[PDB]
C-alpha cells in the first residue's frame, strides 16, 4: 500500500494512481512574483462559530480531526467559490526537521508543516460524491512555522498520546478550529487535487499568505506519532508530505496586492 517511504512514496504513486501525472495535481510551488492579483476575487467567508468536532483519528498517514458535516455548521464560502462548502475534517502534514514539512511551497520555501481544512460542496450531497467533481472540495491550507506556541493548537497536541498508532481514535468534542487561523485571510488560489492517493482532481485550493507560529515542543509532539499499528515495528510519522508538482496549464491568483 502507498505511503511516504522509499519503497511506497510519492515517486511510486503513479503506478496505482496514474492521475498522479495529471493536469491539475497538488501541491505546487507558489511563485509569488508570477501569481496575479484578481480584483474580482471576494474575501473569504469562514463561518466556524457552530462547528461541532467529534473525534480525532490516526489513519496511518496523518491524524484527522473530524466534524459533524450533516448540517451547515461550519462552512466556507466566498473567495473563488460558488456556493457553500462544509467542513468535514482537518489534518496536517509535517517534517522530520523544522525546514521541511509543508506540501505547498512559497518561492521554493518550505514551512515546518501545513494545516489542511477540508470542505465539500453541499450541492453534491455527500463527501463521496463531491470528490468525483471538479469543484467538489475546497481545502484551506495554512502554513506553520516554528516560533511561539499556538494556544489554539494545544488541545490537539495534548490528545496525540492517545492516538499514537494507526487505527486509534479518541473523542474530540468541543474543539474550536477558529483558534488555528492567522490574523489575515489574504490568500492564493488555484485548481488542484488531493495530495494523497487517490489524487483526485476535485479541489479548489485556497492557501493563506500568513503562516501561523507553533512552538518547537508542539511540532516535536507531532513527530512522536507512528505510521504503524500497535504491536508492529515503530516507524515515526514524519515527512508525510508530497513534494511540489508541475503547474502545467494553471495560473495561481492572489486575493491581495
Ligand atoms: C475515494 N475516497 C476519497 C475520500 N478520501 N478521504 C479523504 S479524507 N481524503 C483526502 C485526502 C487528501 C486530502 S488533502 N491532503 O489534499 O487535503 C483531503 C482529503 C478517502 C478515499
Ligand atoms: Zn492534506
Amino acid at each position: 500500500h502507498w505511503g511516504y517511504g522509499k519503497h511506497n512514496g510519492p515517486e511510486h504513486w503513479h503506478k496505482d494512481f496514474p492521475i498522479a501525472k495529471g493536469e491539475r495535481q497538488s501541491p505546487v510551488d507558489i511563485d509569488t512574483h508570477t501569481a496575479k492579483y484578481d480584483p474580482s476575487l471576494k474575501p473569504l467567508s469562514v463561518s466556524y462559530d457552530q462547528a461541532t468536532s467529534l473525534r480525532i483519528l490516526n489513519n496511518g498517514h496523518a491524524f484527522n480531526v473530524e466534524f459533524d458535516d450533516s448540517q451547515d455548521k461550519a462552512v466556507l464560502k466566498g473567495g473563488p467559490l460558488d456556493g457553500t462548502y462544509r467542513l468535514i475534517q482537518f489534518h496536517f502534514h509535517w517534517g522530520s526537521l523544522d525546514g521541511q514539512g509543508s506540501e505547498h511551497t512559497v518561492d521554493k520555501k518550505k514551512y515546518a508543516a501545513e494545516l489542511h481544512l477540508v470542505h465539500w460542496n453541499t450541492k453534491y450531497g455527500d463527501f463521496g460524491k463531491a470528490v468525483q467533481q471538479p469543484d467538489g472540495l475546497a481545502v484551506l491550507g495554512i502554513f506553520l512555522k516554528v516560533g511561539s506556541a499556538k494556544p489554539g493548537l494545544q488541545k490537539v497536541v495534548d490528545v496525540l498520546d492517545s492516538i499514537k498508532t494507526k487505527g486509534k481514535s479518541a473523542d474530540f468534542t468541543n474543539f474550536d478550529p477558529r483558534g488555528l487561523l492567522p490574523e489575515s485571510l489574504d490568500y492564493w488560489t488555484y485548481p488542484g487535487s488531493l495530495t494523497t492517493p487517490p489524487l483526485l482532481e476535485c479541489v479548489t485550493w485556497i492557501v493563506l499568505k500568513e503562516p501561523i507560529s507553533v512552538s518547537s515542543e508542539q511540532v516535536l509532539k507531532f513527530r512522536k506519532l507512528n505510521f504503524n499499528g500497535e504491536g508492529e515495528p515503530e516507524e515515526l510519522m514524519v515527512d508525510n508530505w508530497r513534494p511540489a508538482q508541475p503547474l502545467k496549464n494553471r495560473q495561481i491568483k492572489a486575493s491581495f496586492k
